[PDB]
């Protein structure tokens, strides 16, 4: 077999921002200099968010679509493809955030008056940058709940944008399912204090979310179980915590048990509206996509804490990602890990930092339970040496000059269209990467020939139990890596 097969694609996000929150497309012609820029580097399409606090702005089910058909199309004239996100979060509290864009004011509105909609911290502090898992399924949004709110907007965007996906421009719907757009807990906000290598805190204790806590530890035979109140806050170290040192609460039954149950609500929030977009994209010839982050700070500890705090049960026994990997497999959907580029030895020594520990964790778990892996740089970064680990990782036992690689990435969406970006010399190495990326190849129009053809979304297999999902947390060997990529930027 041909050396085309091991072509991984890439992506490039388009600026934050460039329909503004006024729903409107500034900067047509700017743009354009800038997509025609990235078609001559061999870049084979590009992402976007799709700001659902834009789009559906005047009230419930006002959509306009307009100024992103125009985008599209603009996309389309310049010969690339393009990923969509569903970006049902709001742009401004995050690292990188240039823009303020909200979540829709009249959702807000209700907050005003339910504050219980958001993420609440034990402090209570209502973080408004995404709704609280709490209310999936709570019909206060003008008679909606929130996954039916999600759902109506996923099915207009479909119907509205008909044309753009037969005619093969979108080739994948990435669902955002938490800040950020990441499947997750806001437990590490920015606009709360948090900083680096702090361990962040944990989200549960709005209303729905403590209530249906409460309900099942009663269940559970103990009623008198509470919610964590020995984790310290955003910028502790675990070892200052009663519930992450040693012996610490979290390895109690009580800590289990609330660990699994805050775990597991991610979980089934990703399920149920991976179910409603299957359902509104069924046919289309997309693929569907999450993303996670990549949480390596304390990774080397055996807690793990700034892992769970985000909702991922990760620990040295417990595989806490490839449950989620499993719940993918029945959409059919692709694993978006958003953190590729990261050198162990560029994190500092105190924050016992695992970041390609992370990145071969995750990739494994995904290829293991057969379903597709992506994913994106977490940081702005523009030397060969993070190049060379994204390349690594898109490869990570090299080309097979005699047949497709044994292990390959879907995909990888480098991060951010910057004016930088195209600096003379930055963008000199990027056209390498994007070489060698390429496996050597010219950039290949046809994705059938590197074994992508994209057929018609089929329906979600059958519901898993959360309990065949929960075997997936057996802790498995990584697949070999090689050292050092063999296709180079340098
Ligand atoms: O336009 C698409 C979305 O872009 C932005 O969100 C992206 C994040 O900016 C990007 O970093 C990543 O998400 C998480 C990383 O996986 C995680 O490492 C971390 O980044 C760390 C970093 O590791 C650490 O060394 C540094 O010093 O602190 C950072 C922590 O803040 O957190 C990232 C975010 O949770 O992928 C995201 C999605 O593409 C926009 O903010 C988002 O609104 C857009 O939808």
């Amino acid at each position: 077999s041909n050396m085309l097969l091991n072509y991984v694609p890439v992506y490039v996000m388009l600026p934050l921002g460039v329909v503004n929150v006024d729903n409107v497309f500034e900067d047509p012609d700017g743009l354009k200099e800038q997509l025609l820029q990235l078609r001559a580097a061999g870049v084979d399409g590009v992402m976007v968010d799709v700001w659902w606090g834009i789009i559906e702005l005047k009230g419930p089910k006002q959509y306009d679509w307009r100024a992103y058909r125009s985008l599209f199309q603009l996309v389309q004239e310049c010969g690339l493809t393009l990923q969509a996100i569903m970006s049902f979060h709001q742009c401004g509290g995050n690292v990188g955030d240039i823009v303020n864009i909200p979540i829709p004011q009249w959702v807000l509105d209700i907050g005003e008056s339910n504050h219980d909609i958001f993420y609440t911290n034990r402090s209570g502090t209502r973080n408004k940058e995404y709704l609280t898992v709490g209310v999936d399924n709570e019909p206060i949004f003008h008679g909606r709940t929130a996954i039916e709110i999600y759902s109506d907007y996923m099915k207009s965007f479909r119907e509205n944008m008909s044309d753009f996906l037969e005619s093969g421009l979108i080739i994948d719907i990435e669902v955002g399912l938490g800040p950020a757009g990441e499947l997750r807990y806001p437990s590490y906000p920015q606009s709360q204090g948090w900083e680096f290598p702090r361990i962040g805190e944990f989200q549960c204790y709005d209303k729905y979310l403590k209530a249906d806590f409460k309900a099942a530890v009663a269940r559970a035979g103990h009623p008198e179980w509470e919610l964590p109140d020995d984790a310290g806050k955003y910028n502790d170290v675990p070892e200052s915590t009663g519930f992450f040192k040693s012996n610490g609460t979290y390895v109690t039954e009580k800590g289990k048990f609330f660990l699994t149950w805050y775990s597991n609500k991610l979980l089934n929030h990703g399920d149920q509206i991976l179910d409603e977009a299957n359902k509104a994209f069924l046919g289309c010839k997309v693929k569907l996509a999450i993303k996670v982050s990549g949480i390596h700070w304390w990774y080397k500890v055996e807690n793990h804490a700034a892992e769970l705090t985000a909702g991922y049960y990760n620990l040295n026994d417990r595989d806490g990602y490839r449950p989620i990997a499993r719940m993918l497999s029945r959409h059919h959907a692709i694993l978006n890990f958003t953190c590729l580029e990261m050198r162990d030895s560029e994190q500092p020594s105190d924050a016992k930092s695992g970041p390609q520990e992370l990145v071969q964790q995750v990739l494994s778990g995904g290829w293991r339970e057969d379903i597709r892996v992506a994913g994106e740089n977490a940081l702005p970064r523009y030397d060969a040496t993070a190049y060379n680990q994204i390349i690594l990782n898109a490869k990570p036992q090299g080309v097979n000059n005699n047949g497709p690689p044994k292990l390959s990435m879907f995909g990888v969406t480098y991060l951010r269209l910057s004016d930088d970006l195209l600096q003379k010399s930055n963008f000199n190495i990027f056209k390498k990467f994007v070489l060698k990326m390429h496996a050597d190849q010219d950039y290949c129009a046809n994705p059938q020939k590197y074994n992508h053809a994209i057929t018609p979304l089929k329906p979600s297999a059958p519901k898993i139990p959360i309990e065949v999902l929960l075997e997936a947390t057996k802790p498995t060997l990584p697949f070999p890596w090689l050292p050092e990529t063999d296709m180079k930027v340098d």
